[PDB]
Formats: structure tokens, C-alpha cells, sequence
């Protein structure tokens, strides 16, 4: 049962992966033809290369907006709360599903600096979702919960992993980013459907022909005998850690961002007024200032973040290359080459120009990810140092009686993965940029970058998905029982239905408590909804009334209900919940934490959840 | 506080490594240096290799019997049982660590085919109790024992990963072993003393000059563009479900010989008469075995373990050596080509005479691990296969108009992960050996051999430690109330002392019930050894009788009406919580999730002994 919906649910995201890597590729060279067969005038060049993206922009916002406007965002977060125990029903659509792939799709063929890591994640949850009422149709095991939610976890690391085409980097970045506690089954079926996905999309990549063979896709070519020197690891410490400022200040600006969208009033009615202008006057902007012949000449604006990120991973320095450049192709890395402005310049306008590019686009109402940008512009600053220290070495550096040359490649892959981590709290982009470059030679000063990133960001700013959710000895004084009501209605054995429907029209609660005698008061079950909807639809049966022996007015059919209403119940058939959640009112509000952590559930023992979150709200803030 | 004590422990944890690899270097070239002075006659010389190995062996046994013996075993299991809520206080003591690492130190000096990760992550455990019992001198928020089973799982990865120097490898692999639900947190203690132990440990063997630079321990050199092809896929596959059923069978037989070992009552009788003879006995007829002029030439018994499995992850063809033979130096994989013996005949009788010799030598009463040996055994059948493979096609694979040679390292590598994560049940082993190769360019096969092979193993046997933890719809009809008994005493409120000692010497229990009345039974709190020790202690102050103004039983008993105070010390007065009514599979899960083992007093004896009586009928 199991092991055959995990081989669906990758063959099924292997399909999706591929055709949406199609799409956008497909979007992006129509862009670059556009762009190129109008470079006969130069006003109607930056015409096309401005209505373009905004075009896609304002069809994927408005798309997804009709459609499902819980398809906007990335859904990280989500997801989070769903593994949390609190079950967001709306999100798991066909509808939704729709709007997002579209909306995602319509982005990233815009040239928009966005990643897919959030919706196709989101996409992976709602396709195993889908995949489960499927195949409840042929059975109901699968109407189970907990093996809903097991399943939605393993698909969160099979889309996390086949967004990357690395299976295990992926399955680390679900665990960490959407549980912080998981079971090693759960790794298990995550890891099997993410590893059958990543086959089955070499496979097709290889059918298509756009790869030769199953590899990597972020090829690099360092060398293996002697990748790096014991003295270059202090200086890679550094690119961590100034990663890591760069991590916690990112998420900074993006929660005041959002914050200055959402406090502003008239900012806030223009949205409810103009919600489709916001996103075409940023794509607008962006556009214009990454027009590749006005100020793209300074930031190589005519790459998108595929080509723009292998071109960071090259192996060869580029200071250097005025010298031997007569005997060789026009390569890519030309592009970060402009005959007015060295390569340092131009990587720190990219630096600080794309920070803020990216910090804007995560705030647009589209499904996008922030991965993506950070990695870029990660990988960025790990070039712009690994320059700066070939320029201080020029002929590398000497280790018993030899000369090894500096490779700007690996601190491009340090700088991406460490502010990665930094950004987002997680310790699988090492594994991750690992698995996409296909070379592990690097592998300790990146995973000492991607340390210290990651702990100096945490010791600063929580992570990106933390403040995305938040936006949209002294614990045992504190007591509990100081807001409990003793109001609490109470229904007696052999009573009629009159107290049962006032009650009933009185209190608006979910449940009831039918105890069974007022003195021993032992409460031995809960009763359902759904248990008392099958019990009226079978009671109904003509058998059963005649056994036990038009406009008329409803009111005499609804006394003629009431004068039957002395028949027993029956709790054989339907299922009946056997586990209420165990608390005892003196624990510790640390092993409260704990617990609620461990599997998210909203109730306690009746005391509620609004009031006591009310407290904590208003014990933490002050 | 934590950070620095996991810094703390990731340095001494190289120091240690490090010190353990030069004293296991240094006894397995002693050995060879003596083996090679001895030439002259091969009596001499099969003296000495017989009597080394069981000299090593024998000393090891007797100083773990001897110092301590719960030092006997992997470990691993063991402190699977300290995660699962079983504190056993005696493994972590400093005889047990010294008595552990000397084992270490001689067995795997003795040439055994032995590994280190269970007794190795078990030294973990232990140094990292001890830095805790040391620095709570200075601080008492380390006897908190929550936070100390964190760092202890912390310990299990830092111990896995240092002994591959692999930081993520080692961490995913203990959390695939040692536990069923970790927290991220945990994950990120763990990987993060791990990750500085690998550190110290590479910069320490930089030091010594032992490698040149920081790098892998296993170093592959297989082509990065082009390093295999999709018709390789399928074989690739088989390579690991057979290793699956290699697996499968291995944690088998280990199971049956400790059960022939356990049941055999004149086994046993000479066991407890003569315990240093077995290991002595078992180490003759292995040295026996392995004698390289004798049988060893079929088996290539010159090798230890690192350069054998260095020598199987050869990038080279050994079928076509024979004519390019002349413009190189001599390899070490000429110890694999006999003149007499082919290479597939060698590499067979290699994998039939290892399989049970690491089968055998891992139920030897010392300080062993069983993934080396498995390791080295499926490089060996990977190696197999690949040089089967290659003979078959002699030019390679053609595609897209080139011609691709096949590398039987590859294979060897797709091999050992994948019986090794058939043997371990662990998914992580593609990340160990690919840190220890250092290339991951055959990284989907990898996953490939190892995901089946665990999958068939799973569906065929349970893991090589459950193995050793077992040894050493109508589901829901079956109710806990069956099996409970209706008296348990209590203890009133306004009761004297007189009832609580009775009920002490009655009832074996640490704690009980203190209840208002015996109608309401309103437990207002409990109390602690602690606050009972403080009240003994407040009890025999003189001065306040002073200032108001046999025989030691007697004075108690007239003085048992004093006051009681619950200001100073602290209490926790909730225990672990839990419905009678709550569904198996969920039990299951908490019973793993921080796992208890008593619950709200119902005991679980009588249910697990229920369970056990299930397998004979």
C-alpha cells in the first residue's frame, strides 16, 4: 500500500518537475529571442523586455488570486502548522493546486528572481493529498489521520528533494524546516518516493536530451588531489559568518517590508483597489533596472539564475583572464566582464542590488521561494571573496614545495551554501549544494561556513518561514485554574431531549458531555458528529419504524419527530475516538512546550486554547 | 554552555581517535615486521602469526572481564535502551571507558576482521557523562537529566562520525540506529560537535604528517564526466538485492551461533571453566585460516582491512593487468592475482571464507563492531560483480558513438553500501562511504543498491542490533485491565509515620501516593528522597530545643511529630501521563518517542512477558 503510493507520488512529481522545467526554460529563451530580434532600436528593446515579465506577473497574480487565493505565498509555513496538528483543509485543493502550478510557472518564466522551492513543495503535499482520496476510493485504509499526515510529510521531502534533484539534501531541509520531530519511517518513505522521483526525472532529462547522462546540474570542475589549503580555512570561517549578518539582516528587511505593506493604510487601500498595479510597478522597476544595455552592463542582467549560478561555480579566475583569452570560445563569464567596470565592482553592485531585488520580490502576492535568490546572491559573495584572495595570492599558495593555485569556484559554493543556511536556518544546504555540483572536495570549509552561518543567524534572527508565519525557573507561579469556569452543563441519564436541544441552540460548542450516572459521573465515550448524521440516516428505515409500532405545516411533522423519540442508541458500527489528550494541571510549562511540539494538538484537559495563547502573548511581548 | 561543552568533547574525542588509530597503526606494523623477520622458516613464521593475534586477543578479554565486564559488546543496543527511557548507571563509568579502549586498542591491533562504531560511539557516550559529571562541579544545571540524555544522543553521533570522519554520515546513521523520534535540536548539538571532532581529528593527522592534507580516508579516482551508464542501472540493482539477502542471512547466522553458543549446556560449563580459552581458540583457528603462504594466498591475507578495502575501490581492471604490467610499480592489488588462482576464484572463496569468519568473530566476548567486516565484504562482492561485468564487455559500454570502460570500483562501492545498509538497516550508509571515497559521481546507484537491499532485509529480517537487544485486526481485542491487580496500598493524610514505614518495608516502590482521605483520595504532593533527607538533617538540630526553654530508634519515634516544610527544595510533581484506553500503535510510538517504561501503578511485566509467550505457540 505504502511503498506503491510513494512510487506514484514520484513518478507523478518526476512528470511535473519536468514539464514545468520545460515551460519556464521555454519562457525564458522566447524572453532572450524577444529581447535579441529587437536590438534595432533600443527604446523598443527595454518595451519588451518591460511589458514582458510584468505581462506574466499580472497574469500568474491575477490567476491565482480568481482562482485560490491561498495559493499565494510560499506555504512553507503552512505546512508547518498542518505537521503541527492544526488542519488547514482549504489549501489541499484541486482548484488550489492549479492556480499555484500555473502562478509558479507564469513567474519563474517571467525572469522574476524567485524560487519554486515553496509552491512545489506546497504542490508535493496537495498531489499526495490528492493521490490519498484517490486510492480511498479502491479502499478505505487510507481515511486514516495519521497516516495522512505521515504521508504529507514524506511528500514535503520528496518535493523539497526533486526540486534540487537531491534526494538527500531534500529530505534533511523538510525535516528541519517542517517538524522538529520526526520518525525515522517517515524518513524512510520520504526518502525511497524523493530518491524514485530524482531517478525518474534523470531519466526523463536524459530522454528529452537535454542532459547526456544522469549528473549533476550545476556541474563543477575543482580539483579532487588538492582542492583547498589549510589556510584558506579561516578566511572561508569569515565568509560564514559575515553569511551569516548577511542571513539575519535579510530577514529583516523582508518582515519590515511586509510590515510597511501591511501598516500603511493607503498602501493598503491601494492594494484593495489596484491589487493587480503593486505587482506591475515593482516588475516595472526591476525590469528597468536590470536592463541588460542601460545598468545590466554592471550586474550581467541578460542571465537568469540558472546560467547566472553556473557561471558563479567556474573553476577559472577571471582577473587573470585578460592574458589567455585568444585561444578559447567566448564563454558566459564575458557577461561579468564590461570593459568600464573590474570584476570586484560589478560583483558588489550585484551583491547589493540583487539583496534588495530579492527582498522585494519575496514580498509579491505570487507563489514563489526565497531559496533561489539567496543561493544566487550567496554564491555571488563567495566569488566577489574568493577574487579578492586570488588577487592577494596570485600564484596561490605554497605547501610543501608546491604552488596551488586559488579557486574562486569553491568559495562561490561556501559563500551560497553558508548564507543559505543563514537565511534559512537549516543544516542540508551543504548536502544540497553538494549533490547539485556533483564534487564533496570542499566539504569542510563549506559545512564550517554553513556552521557558523547558521549559528551566528539564529543567535540574531529567527529563521524566514518564522517570520512569514508570525506575520501572516520562574513558569511554575503561573497557574492554569485561575481562569477555569465552573458553568458546565451536565446531562442526566434518563432525561428527554428538550434539555438536549436547549442546550444545543444555548452553546454553540463541538461536543457535549454524556456522563453516564450524576455520582459516579464516568464519562465512557465522545460522540461525533458524523456518528449522529449515520445513526438519523439509518434510524429512517421503514423496517425499524413499522417493527416497533402536500402543505402541511413542518411544525406537525416536527412533533410527530418529538413524540418518536423514544428509541434506543447504538454504539456498534461507526468508530469511536479512543484517546483524549493527557495533561496534568500542575505540569511544567516546559514539558507543555514539549509535548505540544511532539504532535500539535489543540486541546487539552474543558479549558480552551484562545485565552491561555491570549496570556502567552501577552507575557512574552511585555 | 552547551556549545562549549560540545567543542569540548568533539577535541577530546579526535584526541582520542587519533591516539586509538596510532596505537591500532602501530601494533598492525609490528605485526607485519614480525611476520617478515621471520621468513627464514615457515614454521617460525606461522608460529608467530598464531600466537600474536591470540596473545592480543586474550589480554584484551581478560582486562575487559576483569576491569569491567559491561564493557563486553557492541554498546549500540545498549544505548538504544538509554534513549528508550532505561537508564543503566553502570556502562557509563571511567572503568568501563578504560577497559573499553584497551579492548579497542588490542583486538583491532590483533588483525581481527573486527570494526570500532558500537564499542567507539559507546566510548562516546561515556566521555561525554563524564565532562558532564566534571563541569556540574561548577554548575548545577547539568544534573537536569533530560538535557543529559540530549547530549548523550549528541555523543552517539559524535562518536559515529569521528569513526568515518564523516559529519553528516555519522550523525544520520545514529539517528537511524540509536533512535525513532529526534528533535532537529539534538540533530543540530550532534552534528555540530561532530563536525569540529572531524575537524580536529583531520588537522591533528596533518600534523603527524599521516596525510598530506585534509582529505578522504578512502580516496577514489573514478571519472567525474561520464562515470556510468544506464544500462548499468539493472545490474547495479541486483548488486543490491542479493546484498540484501546477504544481509538478511548475515544477521542470521550471528543470531544462530550466540543461540548454539547459549543453549549448548557443555559449551556453556566450558565457558564459565575456561572463558580466555574460546576467544584463544577462535583466534588460532583464524590465524590458522588467514596464513598468507598457507590458504592466505587465495585470500590475500597479507592485507589488513584499510589498504584491503583501499585495494577493492582500485579504479583499475584487474583481468587486463597482464599486459600493461611492465611500466609501473608493483601494486598492492597484485596481493589479489595468485599465478595459480584467477581473479574471480580469489574474490569468491574471499567472500565465502569472510562471510563466515566475520559471522564468527562477531560474537567473540570484546569490544567489536560488525560494519567493517560487512563493509569489507560487499566492496568485495561489488568488486566481484564489476569485474564480471567487465569481462563481459571487455570494451565497455557504447553510447552516442563513445566507448565508456567499465570501473569496477564503482561497483565495489555500490556493494559495500548496499550490504552494509542491508546488515544496519540505515539509509545513511550512502553518505558515509560517499565521504569516505570522496566522490559522489555514482550517487544514484548507490541509493539504488542500498534502498533495496534494506528493503528486502527489512521485509526478511529484523537489524543485526535488534538481533543482539533479543538475545542479550484482533489486536485490539487483547485489554491491559485483564492482567491488574485491585490492591495497592494507600497512605492517608493524617496517618503517622508508623504506616509509611510499613509501607516502605512492604512495597519495593520509589514513590507513593499521598491522599487526603481514602474517600476523596485527593493526592495533594509528593515527596522526594531528597526532602525526606533534608527533614533527617533539620530533625537533629540541637538549638531549637535549646532555646526553648536502639536508643536513637526510640528518640525518633517520641520526636515524630514535628512540622513539615516544602519551601526550599524543589518537586516535581507530575508524572509521565497516559490513557488506559490509548491504541497500540500510538503506545508503540510514545514508548519511542522520549519512551517510558511504567504509565498511569499498571506494570508492563506481565504484558511483555504475555508478548514473549506469544513465539512458542
Amino acid at each position: 500500500e505504502d511503498w506503491i503510493f510513494l512510487v506514484l507520488l514520484g513518478l507523478l512529481m518526476a512528470l511535473v518537475s519536468w514539464v514545468m522545467d520545460y515551460a519556464i526554460a521555454a519562457c525564458l529563451q522566447a524572453q532572450q529571442w524577444m529581447s535579441r530580434g529587437l536590438n534595432t532600436s533600443i527604446l523598443l528593446q527595454y518595451l519588451a523586455w518591460v511589458t514582458y515579465p510584468v505581462v506574466l506577473i499580472t497574469f500568474s497574480a491575477g490567476f491565482t488570486q480568481i482562482l485560490a487565493p491561498q495559493a499565494v505565498g510560499s506555504g512553507i509555513p503552512e505546512m508547518k502548522t498542518i505537521l503541527r496538528g492544526v488542519v488547514l483543509k482549504e489549501y489541499l485543493t484541486l482548484k488550489t493546486f492549479i492556480a499555484k502550478v500555473i502562478g509558479l510557472t507564469c513567474a519563474l518564466g517571467s525572469g522574476m528572481p524567485l524560487g519554486k522551492e515553496g509552491p512545489f513543495v506546497h504542490i508535493a503535499s496537495m498531489c499526495a493529498a490528492l493521490l490519498s482520496k484517490f486510492l480511498s476510493l479502491f479502499g478505505g485504509i487510507y481515511e486514516n489521520e495519521s497516516r495522512n499526515t505521515e504521508m504529507l510529510a514524506a511528500a514535503c521531502a520528496v518535493g523539497v528533494g526533486c526540486c534540487f534533484a537531491a534526494p538527500i539534501g531534500g529530505v534533511l531541509f523538510s525535516i528541519e524546516v517542517t517538524s522538529t520531530f520526526f520518525a525515522v519511517r517517515n524518513y524512510w518513505r520520504g526518502f525511497f518516493a524523493a530518491t524514485f522521483s530524482a531517478f525518474i526525472f534523470r531519466v526523463l532529462a536524459v530522454w528529452n536530451r537535454d542532459e547526456e547522462t544522469i549528473t549533476a546540474l550545476f556541474k563543477t570542475r575543482f580539483r579532487l588531489d588538492f582542492p583547498f589549503d589549510l589556510q584558506e580555512l579561516p578566511a572561508f570561517a569569515v565568509i560564514g559568518i559575515a553569511s551569516g549578518f548577511g542571513g539575519a539582516l535579510f530577514v529583516y528587511l523582508n518582515r519590515k517590508i511586509v510590515q510597511v505593506m501591511r501598516k500603511q493604510k493607503t498602501i493598503n487601500r491601494f492594494l484593495m483597489r489596484k491589487r493587480l498595479l503593486f505587482p506591475a510597478l515593482v516588475t516595472l522597476l526591476i525590469s528597468t533596472l536590470t536592463f541588460p544595455p542601460g545598468f545590466g552592463q554592471f550586474m550581467a542582467g541578460q542571465l537568469s539564475q540558472k546560467e547566472t549560478l553556473v557561471t558563479l561555480f567556474d573553476n577559472r579566475t577571471w582577473v587573470r583572464q585578460g592574458l589567455v583569452e585568444e585561444l578559447e570560445p567566448p564563454s558566459t563569464s564575458q557577461a561579468w566582464n564590461p570593459p568600464r567596470a573590474n570584476v570586484f565592482l560589478t560583483l558588489v553592485i550585484f551583491i547589493l542590488m540583487k539583496f534588495w531585488m530579492s527582498a522585494l520580490a519575496t514580498t509579491i502576492p505570487v507563489p514563489c521561494g526565497a531559496f533561489m535568490p539567496v543561493f544566487v546572491i550567496g554564491a555571488a559573495f563567495g566569488r566577489l571573496v574568493g577574487e579578492s584572495m586570488a588577487a592577494w595570492f596570485p600564484d596561490g599558495i605554497h605547501t610543501d614545495s608546491s604552488t596551488y593555485r586559488i579557486v574562486p569556484g569553491g568559495y562561490a559554493v561556501v559563500g551560497a551554501a553558508a548564507l543559505a543556511g543563514a537565511v534559512t536556518h537549516t543544516v542540508s544546504t551543504a548536502v544540497i549544494v553538494f549533490e547539485l555540483t556533483g564534487q564533496i572536495a570542499h566539504i569542510l570549509p563549506v559545512m564550517i561556513a554553513v556552521i557558523l552561518a547558521n549559528a551566528v543567524a539564529q543567535s540574531l534572527q529567527p529563521s524566514l518561514y518564522d517570520s512569514i508565519i508570525r506575520i501572516k525557573h520562574q513558569q511554575y507561579r503561573v497557574r492554569v485554574e485561575d481562569i477555569m469556569v465552573r458553568d458546565v452543563p451536565h446531562v442526566a441519564l434518563s432525561c428527554t431531549f428538550r434539555d438536549l436541544r436547549l442546550a444545543l441552540h444555548r452553546t454553540k460548542g463541538r461536543m457535549l458531555a454524556l456522563v453516564e450516572s450524576p455520582e459516579s459521573m464516568i464519562l465512557l465515550g465522545s460522540i461525533e458528529r458524523s456518528q449522529v448524521v449515520a445513526l438519523l440516516g439509518a434510524q429512517l428505515s421503514p423496517a425499524r419504524r413499522r417493527q416497533h409500532m402536500g402543505e402541511m405545516s413542518p411544525e406537525e411533522i416536527l412533533e410527530w419527530e418529538e413524540q418518536q423519540l423514544d428509541e434506543p442508541v447504538n454504539f456498534s458500527d461507526c468508530k469511536i475516538d479512543p484517546a483524549p489528550f493527557q495533561l496534568v494541571e500542575r505540569t511544567s510549562l516546559h514539558k507543555t512546550h514539549t509535548i505540544f511540539s511532539l504532535l500539535g494538538v489543540d486541546h487539552a484537559y474543558i479549558v480552551t486554547l484562545k485565552e491561555l495563547r491570549k496570556a502567552i502573548e501577552g507575557s512574552v511581548t511585555a
